[PDB]
């Protein structure tokens, strides 16, 4: 299997269309997912568990422009591509990568 | 903000990279997002605040396939594009496209 | 979960309807097949999309017909129950059952 | 003519196989499908073709499963039986069925 | 000699044009064609010989739709690329693909 | 419904086929030939009518090449996209197009 | 047929003229070519593609001297009678006079 | 200058070499033209640059006869002498004798 | 030459406002840099193209601080002072400085 | 955190040195930009994309004058502190500050 | 050091802008072009010797068009890519490439 | 007369070939250029006049890099595209792009 990422935009109504293909070493919950910044609510349709969830506008994964006004002249273009719970102060063991990634940062794993 | 969402590829090393700027209408948390499935774990470089977070493999976004052996063949294709707190057993208010989205499954809210 | 592949025809007006909903193990949503052989299309309404997809008459869900007439002479008996982009260059490795399927047929990716 | 739509399914292996025969009035030429839900790809051996495709995991031929374990369950009760080139713009010149199954779900093309 | 396939539609008057030059090995009669399918009559200009030959509507060569209001919106997409003589019921000598293509089918000669 | 040709050309063997989508107004036979060059046949299959004709080697609606080394450089370059019943001397009637086309020339009608 | 290209030119109108018939062999309709040299572009009118075709003053067929005065010059001495998308990669088997006439001229394929 | 257009032909070889010299006002270089009735092809040798082409035997320079042998059948009469990018939208204004000569003809540019 | 980078920052309108002047070996004209925080986004006006670019903000001239605040609060301290399209295969050659600062680091070429 | 761009210059071998550390807020990790007029060229290193992209002298960061001999010139003095993808089809609405900086700027948007 | 030739273009005010860096071997005189025909002047900002230079209008190097409507249609196809001293009869020594360019040419050195 | 540049490179030898056709709407001279960078020999090949220029490294017209190293990778990117008389001091009258260009430099006409 590949990567189908199934995308969908309108010029006013501001709705974003998710749809997602199932792993392979994996065999967790996947979504239907539909992002909808003016009701600044995200719900994911977790598929394999059969449920719902709903939470306050996802802000981190999705780029957040001011408006949709902000997605749609790139088409053309082709550029588009917690509780915590201990605080990892030394980050040697997170691997080299993550290392330099987070030095001298404040790490914390949930 | 047009979006150049970063990404790079290795043949036998099978470590990709993600990283994101921070666009307007919200002001929330970015990364510069490394996936490193051999390790079986995704960490996110928060930088807004300052932590890194460590998860088990984050398998919801990405389509995670066996290994990076299945991922590249099909670039030339141009398709390459939770604690639950109450349910939600009417799901008129979740917005047509969701109340579709989650018909007659059990829809429950974080 | 029990989920019925519902075909619904009308032999006069040469249509014929199919609606597939969405599982629950699955990353799909519901959608709908539609077969018009006065026009010989097929049309797709998703339910979780509700987005319409023009394409030919789609002759692989269904047994390939003329028109509907000889589409549901048999039905009665109780029988009816692409890209060039980029070459898996070594075809041995995609499946041991489907190496001996396709023992003499060469194959390409999408 | 009689065509039956021949699948076999083996539910230790996890893997499905379809099978199409070639008609006597219409395009096509024999077929075969083929599901591995270990790895989610999909084989059509066109033996008149004689090519076969690798394909992410088929959900749309078959009621789309996560593999044959719970595929299977509820076969005994008889219950078995993409690319953004051109908007059609307006959808009612496309059929009244069509219009019933495309209104203002916006037509994009194939 | 390199494919020139000269091709020329119109949008509201349904012309289509067909023309190439003469490659090697065989130096038979070329054609110069003009298919207007509102008049539902095709000629071939056969020109090696210096002759015309005048039949109804060839409508096997060319998939035909129903007007050329088909032939100008998915182009973008890029899919746009008799006197019986004799039986041969037995079509293995034939060839492995005529085999395939003919099997079990009833098989004739000119 | 656009127009779907499968076509498949191969380096060594040189053999091609094809398949078609279905007519929309026509009722003509389609046909899934098989262009093998080094036999020097080809065959036509009837499938309306589930027929075949075999004839000496077509050479006029295909390019005829020295060889298929002549067509497995083209695709990069993008240029690829009879009885006599009566004879017509006076060309007037088969339309001004094919007036100009085959003027001061011998038309001959099937 | 006899080789009876008819150039035409007035020398006050800096205006060319050439004429080309319909003969038999070739991918050849009834063809018009008009060069200015002031304009310095040529509209070459097929009459049976009805179409005309707007490029750079074609100084190849037609010598380009000083200016239509010069080209007009010369006439009563009794004198006067591309995409690199392929590279074909060795020149020495493009044959045995092309052989000696071009031998590792870099030959790009059109 | 002094211009020739030097044709030459053997019988036998089925090959015809033409040559094209300097000029003073344009682009061109001297070049050679080498048309080969049995290869069906044309090579063009630049002597500025020695750089030669592999393209389909130019008919259009040469009067297309049957083959060579009508191309030396007829000498002693004494009278031997395209991609779509960009409609050009306006027929009008390619020249009053321009207008003349393709009227009846849409203009597209090259 | 005399070269001042002068930044302008005013707290309460979010905005930085940066011009520069033209040196003398490079494509340098008269410019003018615009940071806006709030927006997230950069305008260049380089005088002399007198041009405007709608593009992210230029986070790396001036080092990314949370806000403009972040950028305010520490000037006081005295330190204020991308196309994948060919792999460099090697990564060696670069440079010695380079080769040293930049082992093994993937050499992209923009 | 605070600008700190460590721009280093030694005459004699024509190199520039320039490190970037990672703040919190952006797109941004470790890198390193190498600024050379004896290779006129710049290579930057982002350390945590462990990348290296070979470009020109970047005509940008530092501003450019005469050679490296002539920019450690002027330090002393205390001075020292692009696709045409889509045409964004008004300039005006970039802005108030953007606006004035851009007024018919021709607003490219990479 | 890759070619950044920088290249601007106006409608109506027919204005077309030029930049370029300097590459290694030479680092002479660079310049920043700006050819303005209407006012049949081109103006050379040489900037290492930070001079202006003006002369007559350039029309050697570019393409002499008519007016910029010359220049705007193009963009789809994709096909746009002295004081005599001494005469040198001889041209031997000019090199072989430069010989067969200047061949029986009266060539003059500057 | 739209664009044609017969352009050409060479790996080892570090050759470019350039040659454009002449619009008369100024009355320039023809050319064909030579540039060999090895040689340090630039050859403009005067046609009108019929006499050929030889002039040391042309520095200017053509980026001189340190080796064709440098030209033969760009092609994936697509980032390819005199006796001083007077002293103008001021330089209002030469046109606003250029006194803007030129905008406090010491500007000379030649």
């Amino acid at each position: 299997q590949t990567i189908e990422e199934n995308i969908k935009i309108f010029e006013e109504e501001e709705v974003e269309f998710i749809s997602v293909p199932v792993p392979e070493f994996a065999d967790s919950d996947p979504a239907n997912i539909v992002h909808d910044f003016n009701k600044k609510l995200t719900a994911y349709l977790d598929l394999n568990l059969d449920k719902c969830y709903v939470i306050p506008l996802n802000t981190s994964i999705v780029m957040p422009p001011r408006n949709l006004l902000e997605l749609l002249i790139n088409i053309k273009a082709g550029t588009y591509l917690m509780v915590i719970t201990d605080r990892i102060e030394n980050i040697d063991h997170l691997g080299f990568f993550i290392y330099r990634l987070c030095h001298d940062k404040e790490t914390y794993k949930l």
